[PDB]
């Protein structure tokens, strides 16, 4: 399991905060990156993790004339191309929404202007997994159409163990 070993080693190592903070920083992003490869691995998704809306456009419609469209500087972290619609997706893990909301809000005004311009219909799909929990919220009705079930089996204690360790070190 390496992806754990290497934080433990960096932990083992650290020795001021302005490292830790960011080590801190990695397991979330790192726990957040697990979530997205484990939902695609059981939903049988491609694996994405961060996609230039350019190459998404590039690859539902290989012919757009792209000097025609201003598209906007954004990585959302997956796509489905359904054959007749597009799915935006961005990975959640949280134990609120607050965060969910924000990244809804910013890709609902960014991304949908171009794509009607554009002429590809695309929704904006946010998958949430609350690590305590494990429960799974959804935003996006096409999205909750194609995947009724959803029960993925997840495991986030790892990174709360990994975090633990990092503020027991620097509790002082
Ligand atoms: C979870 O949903 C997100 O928050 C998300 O997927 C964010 C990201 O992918 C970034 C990496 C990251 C992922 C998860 C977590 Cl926990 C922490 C960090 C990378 C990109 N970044 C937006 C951004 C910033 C600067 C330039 C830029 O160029 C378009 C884009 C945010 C963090
Ligand atoms: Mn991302
Ligand atoms: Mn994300």
């Amino acid at each position: 399991d390496p992806m754990y070993e290497q934080f433990l080693q960096r932990i083992q190592a650290v020795r001021t905060a302005t490292v830790a903070k960011d080590i801190s920083a990695d397991i979330l992003e790192a726990r957040h990156d697990y979530f997205g490869r484990e939902l695609c691995r059981a939903l049988d998704i491609e694996y994405r993790n961060n996609v230039l809306l350019d190459e998404i456009i590039l690859d539902v419609y290989p012919g757009v004339n792209l000097m025609e469209y201003n598209v906007p500087h954004v990585t959302p972290d997956n796509y489905i191309w359904t054959g007749d619609m597009l799915l935006i997706l961005d990975y959640k893990v949280s134990v609120g929404h607050d965060s969910t909301e924000v990244t809804y809000k910013k890709y609902t005004t960014l991304i949908l202007p171009v794509m009607q311009e554009i002429g590809i219909n695309t929704e904006i799909c946010i998958i949430r997994a609350n690590p305590v929990t494990n429960q799974i919220s959804i935003v996006g009705e096409q999205f909750k159409r194609l995947f009724p079930t959803i029960p993925v089996e997840l495991n986030f204690a790892r990174f709360f163990e990994l975090r633990k360790m990092l503020l027991d070190k620097f509790a002082d």
